[PDB]
């Protein structure tokens, strides 16, 4: 079969989301998705990807991934890579539909049928999560302090204030809840280290993106004082960035976002490499439903998948969703992703579509 | 003063080029430029930069550079960074116009009034260049071989064929010409090393982008066998990527493209850092006239600028150009860049413009 | 324009201070300043700088900095460098006056309009500072013990005595005050490490110059045990010394004194390099008013400036001073520094001046 | 005994030279010397050293060396260190006179009674030197090329021209002459490496100061390609700079100048440390007669002294000189240096003297 058209879809009600639909001459359409800079990525999909992939065999997934790597903008989570990643997800959806297999199977099998999930007044939230069988939560109480000083400094009183949610959670539920801390790369090295040390009494599970992930050797300074492993990083793209992270000797939980890192194609390889370092992987969500679903496929396959993040309107965008039951998530049934865009989407949302085909490229 | 409008300009006759014009409430308009993915970068300029910079003081150059660094797509030469870089160049143009000073002065002074240039049948070309006082030339005779095997392999007969231009140049002009070799990041490590060793007899000046610049630690393997210093890399963005390059201990000639690396703002800092390593800088051109001009300003200021690359239609795009005389290049006279878009541009070219202002963001 | 005369000024009432005035043929006079060895630096200014700079264009700042680097005495804070640094500050003052711009603007813009300051019975002092909105203080209670043994040893009773001010401050104001510790490079490695460990309970903010900064690799031993980041070092000169510091992997807060390190020219480059390491800069004062002012310009520009040290007679030396309001400091208004030597100086002080011109060199 | 007066002496006919005379209450006067910035160092001697040493016991040599180390300007060859070094040489002269022993004896004995020397149309010079029994010569034919480009670049034709003296020397005398190459720290890293490789055919003995000695880790890059050991460096001061050099793993011949590095006191310790690395020392001269003489004392004592550089008017400045016979140099006879300032100096030269005593400090 051959790719005939690239279709991009946006909704005015959710401006960060972009869907990429890959049509074929066999009537099999693949669905992909990415998040942030939707208009920019959309332009890229039609300007750059379309003339390179119209007429091509979509089953040559590894080759197509290689053919879209840019002279510029590689090893990053920039617009080009986000576009490439969304396209790659759609190719896996096509491959699944063509073989009548779930993506998890095509990755090498369901190593598990479901996986533990985590979600993002802290003590009441903690109680509520536990009762629903969820035993991990991620919070980011230092972001407000970071914005005040652009991450160069935190006063001890502001630090103490930001520790209060941890004390509240521990007072409420004790050791029953894993607490992950997200820093959103907002801090410079010294205050990051200061905050890390201060978190020691609270038995935190991981410290995610404690500094900007642009010179990874700096992470060794952080690992030397951090009471929790470094979680890094949804902001990194390609297996080459992850080689660099692993070679620091400071890597902990390996985080990636399949729509930001080069697709399921790069993600599956990053995961197998992380396993060689005896480290786990945790694919990023809380963006769109397709990324949640495709990430769940990866998490059911990868032997070193630790947890699959999930959201505590998705139902109006797509035909089916991953299901969460007693704190565990699994994929919707069926070939490929196990979902498509909802038929009623243009009546619930304000939809814009753009097409490329043989005539337009 | 305050930024009032962002204007982007493209020409159908040169699809890779994008101009960014920053208008102010004082009637001072700054001109910036970047290359590759013009439509994509244009979308980004209006989607991301405009709502962040309309109403802002353009003289806070370092702050504006900081404020545009993305959560994703940083430390790269991707679309976001290219947009940011073009914008940054325009800010320097404004700063120059507001102070009635050339950009080279605002960077810290004219450390030289002109700088040596280089240009990209090889023996006849060499003779011709020398007669015009140009004593360096850059060639890329291995690219065809790379495309054949996607850079995994080169046969000895193909290697021998690609060495012929070097033999021709040396036979014609002997030691009078520096020969730079560009590889365009097309090769994997092993054939790159094989080619490097084979170039030994030809006394090459630098070996530019011999492999992909995505895991820089691999450059140590190359430096161990290369008869010429590594030139790297116009494909790298931000001073953080250049910190990583310098820390390999394999850095040679530090190459950057001001419109791909974060602007004059990041470029000037990369250059001063390279000097701390006793290494030179060589700003990339042969793209558009504004990048050539702004690069020349940087090259006249930076004490460690080694050469300024130049082209052997520019005249119809802008009002003035850098001048080359006896193999040396200098800036056009005047404040800022010393150039603006040509008044007659819409009659020579097929021009498209897009605007953002307070009403549209 | 061209430099016509170099003028040096000293006052008998403040023997450590030296001013350098750079006169031009356009009547624009630049003011610079340095501290320590005033007579020696003055001799150097006339013996070495004058014959090299009379007749030169002062706007070629980077070039003039390069031209004054000595065959001997480089990469240091010695007399030659102090002279060069004072001269460099005067060049920036000229550049500002010629363009009608504050120095902070010429460095790349006001990234902030004001910056947090710190000042040097400890509990009462702490209370007083907080009420004036100052939330950081620097103390050096170990110096007396160091002098007793030339820094080779501290008895446990003497250590305990030197910890008392920290206990007093914490008892009085708790976590509301950052406490910086200065050691003035008075200690050898082992007692420095012993003292560092003993400071753990007091949550110190930084440990400044804990040992002599002459073999920087020794700092790794200190960083391995110190509960606070290393602050280093006002005693280091040139970006090359700071490259060496950064490459230890033990660098913390990057301290410099613009009049000891090579001027605003070297300082601005040291700051941008430190940012590549995700570290902050803190320019040294409590010397003379011109250094305080020029340092404040740097601190308003450098995105990674953390704090600007200040004094808790300046008013009789110069025409205007940086202003402190609610613990924040900013520059005086106007082009260049925004200050000149006070017209009434020869009536408040015992003034000595020396001149070099075309006739004397 | 106690120091009573410090006397400095300069001659208008040799502006780079400075003598320091240390008078005592026992009538024993010590003679020291340094080179470069004579007026500046003279000011320092009276401003800084005098008030610290008048009234002190000159025999406490190690203690006095320690007491003069500056808060600023240490680990350098700057004015303060040059002053300290000249003073230290005078202390050794006093110690010698007080004990009726040559300085070489006080250092630990005459390990040799004489040492090989070297001197600085090349082929005719080589012949002449050999006939006088001198079998090493140092040349610096690359300096003119360095000045042209401030050390950033050398054209192949200029490189070829600078190699001609080596070809001339080898054609004339073959392998009979060791050829040392001095670069005077004039080159950046890349051209330094290029020049080093090009010198391979000429069997050079050492490559001295191939780059600036300000970030010594860069020397590893040079050592990886140099066909001769690195000679470094007369520009470095204190044993701490030499620790840094040794720790690079690239050190070769250890060069120092006793009047630039901290005196015989630091020099003797640098030499013993270099021996621990199985490396030789070569004390710098061709400055003044006192430095030549004191260096020769060091060279006769230090078991790892390799050669003592010498000049091919000294006789009118001092009472006695080191003697060269058949390419070997030895000290003049007598206690201390074995020389004093010539009695007739004020009639051959234009002499200026300055004094400090108990009344003036
Ligand atoms: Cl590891
Ligand atoms: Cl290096
Ligand atoms: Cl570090
Ligand atoms: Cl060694």
């Amino acid at each position: 079969m051959k790719i005939t058209k690239l279709e991009t879809v946006r909704v005015a009600e959710r401006t960060n989301l972009l869907w990429v639909l890959v049509h074929t001459d066999e009537g099999i359409t693949g669905l992909g998705e990415t998040f942030f800079g939707a208009e920019t990525v959309e332009t890229y999909v039609h300007e750059y990807i379309a003339p390179r992939v119209i007429g091509r065999d979509p089953l040559q997934i590894d080759l197509l991934a290689q053919d879209l790597v840019g002279y510029l903008g590689f090893r990053s989570s920039g617009a080009e890579v986000r576009g490439n990643s969304a396209f790659d997800i759609a190719l896996w959806d096509i491959f699944g539909k063509a073989t009548n297999q779930p993506i998890a199977q095509l990755l090498g099998g369901f190593s598990r049928r479901e996986i533990r999930t985590y979600n993002t007044r802290a003590d009441e939230l903690a109680h509520s999560l536990l009762e629903d069988g969820i035993t991990a939560m991620k919070i980011w109480p230092f972001d407000a302090a970071a914005e005040k000083t652009r991450g160069q400094y935190i006063s001890m009183p502001d630090l103490k204030s930001a520790l209060e949610p941890f004390e509240k959670i521990r007072k409420a539920v004790g050791d029953k809840m894993d607490i992950m801390v997200e820093f959103h790369s907002m801090w410079q090295l010294l205050p990051a280290m200061q905050i890390a040390k201060a978190l020691t009494p609270y038995q935190t599970f991981w410290h995610e993106d404690p500094i900007k992930m642009d010179s990874l050797s700096s992470l060794t300074r952080y690992a030397a004082v951090s009471p929790a492993p470094i979680s890094a990083s949804e902001t990194l793209g390609s297996r080459w960035a992850f080689r660099d992270l692993l070679e620091t000797g400071a890597a902990g939980v390996v985080m990636l976002d399949i729509s930001w890192c080069g697709g399921l194609s790069e993600a599956r390889k990053i995961a197998s490499m992380a396993e060689a370092w005896h480290l786990p992987v945790a694919p990023h969500n809380c963006t769109g439903p397709v990324v949640l679903c495709a990430s769940t496929h990866l998490s059911l396959n990868a032997p070193n998948a630790l947890v699959q993040e999930s959201v505590r309107w998705y139902r109006d965008l797509v035909t089916a969703l991953p299901e969460v039951k007693n704190g565990m998530i699994t994929v919707p049934p069926g070939a490929g992703l196990g979902m498509e865009l909802h038929p009623d989407i243009e009546k619930t949302f304000t939809v814009s579509r753009r097409f490329s085909d043989a005539a337009s490229i």
